[PDB]
């Protein structure tokens, strides 16, 4: 019968000098056990939804600060880092954006100097929102994902309709814009998913490359991980951080999670008793190796971040639903949907160094 996480050593103390070691949270997880275990386990905090475009300024000038100013004031209570999740992202993106002062659809206008002048009001919306974020949060955050999934995994950027009116000049304007109102002590990251996988991984560095040449302040890479027991490999996980890490860029773990199933999460378990004990040993030995890589590079990594704290509270369980006709639990950390650590707990805090030959 595994403890609880609150009855076992701390996950941030075991990393402390390699990494921090972060959790994704809501304002509502803020209090009773999950505030226990956030204070025991973790010392960087990222708002899983609090930040967004959306949850911050669903309508033009309508700020929704209550959330996201909850998660801030947790963090400075108990000394956590905190990343910022995140100023511009293509997915669930306000459409006020992107509507003009006529009430058209942007991305429809065929006139090419109403193009130009699209793109200019949608650039100063987009600055006027970085602006008033980072300068209310500025003090409070370390560490900016200033644009998010930019990258289309079929390769190229993606065609979204920051791309379809800006090109690339709203990548390059939200960084400028971060750095304006953030000061050269902001450390401004783009962040991305699959950065493992060598076309996107390439796609992303030849991004960055080109903007860095530019002079856009770029400081880092986020790695959001959302892996597999079975992939990605290593390898190409070590390749990815050190790709970036030739450009002098700091790279960041920011979302991680391990789903017990490939993609499609296709045939989930309905139930947590239906998980296999030698699942969660599959998963306890990946886990190990990841952590293991993660020591050999902690010097190009600054933060590793959990998206959750236990099984009971991940997005993964809605993917599961979604693939099997609405039914379906995921269990992606290291500790339970009861709290109690699993295997994989045990295999990241030990200092076990014997290799796996
Ligand atoms: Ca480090
Ligand atoms: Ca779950
Ligand atoms: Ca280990
Ligand atoms: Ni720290
Ligand atoms: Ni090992």
């Amino acid at each position: 019968d595994q403890p609880f996480a609150w009855q076992v050593a701390s996950l941030s103390e075991r990393y402390q000098e390699q990494f921090d070691i972060g959790a994704a949270v809501e304002p509502y997880q803020l209090e009773g056990r999950q505030a226990q275990i956030l204070k025991h386990h973790y010392n960087s905090l990222v708002a899983e939804n609090a930040m967004k475009p959306e949850s911050l300024q669903p309508r033009e000038g309508e700020w929704n600060w209550e959330g996201a100013d909850k998660i801030v004031e947790f963090a400075r209570k108990h000394n956590m880092e905190l990343r910022f999740h995140t100023l511009v992202w293509h997915s669930q993106v306000p459409e006020w954006f992107f509507i003009d002062e006529d009430g058209n659809r942007m991305v429809d206008e065929t006139d090419p100097d109403k193009r130009e002048a699209n793109k200019q009001l949608l650039l100063e919306r987009m600055e006027n929102h970085i602006k008033t974020v980072v300068e209310r949060y500025k003090d409070d955050v370390t560490s900016w994902d200033v644009v998010n999934e930019v990258i289309d995994d079929g390769g190229g950027l993606r065609e979204s309709e920051w791309y379809q009116i800006t090109g690339t000049d709203y990548i390059k304007v939200a960084f400028e814009t971060a750095r304006k109102y953030g000061g050269e002590e902001a450390k401004l990251y783009i962040n991305d998913y699959n950065t493992e996988v060598p076309s996107k991984r390439d796609d992303l560095y030849n991004l960055v490359k080109d903007l860095l040449e530019q002079g856009v302040p770029i400081d880092g890479v986020g790695h959001q991980s959302h892996i597999q027991i079975g992939w990605p490999s290593i390898e190409d996980t070590r390749a990815s951080f050190e790709k970036f890490t030739s450009l002098g860029l700091d790279n960041q773990v920011t979302e991680l999670d391990m789903s017990l199933y490939g993609w499609p999460p296709t045939g989930a378990y309905t139930s947590y008793d239906d998980i296999p004990a030698e699942l969660l040993q599959a998963q306890a030995d990946r886990y190990d190796q990841l952590f293991e890589l993660y020591e050999e590079l902690a010097a190009d990594i600054s933060s590793v971040t959990f998206w959750g704290i236990a099984d009971n509270h991940t997005w993964l369980d809605g993917r599961a639903r979604e693939y099997n006709n609405g039914v379906g639990i995921d269990a992606p950390f290291v500790f339970d949907h009861n709290y109690r650590v699993k295997p994989a707990y045990w295999r990241i805090i030990d200092l076990e160094h014997h290799h796996h030959h």
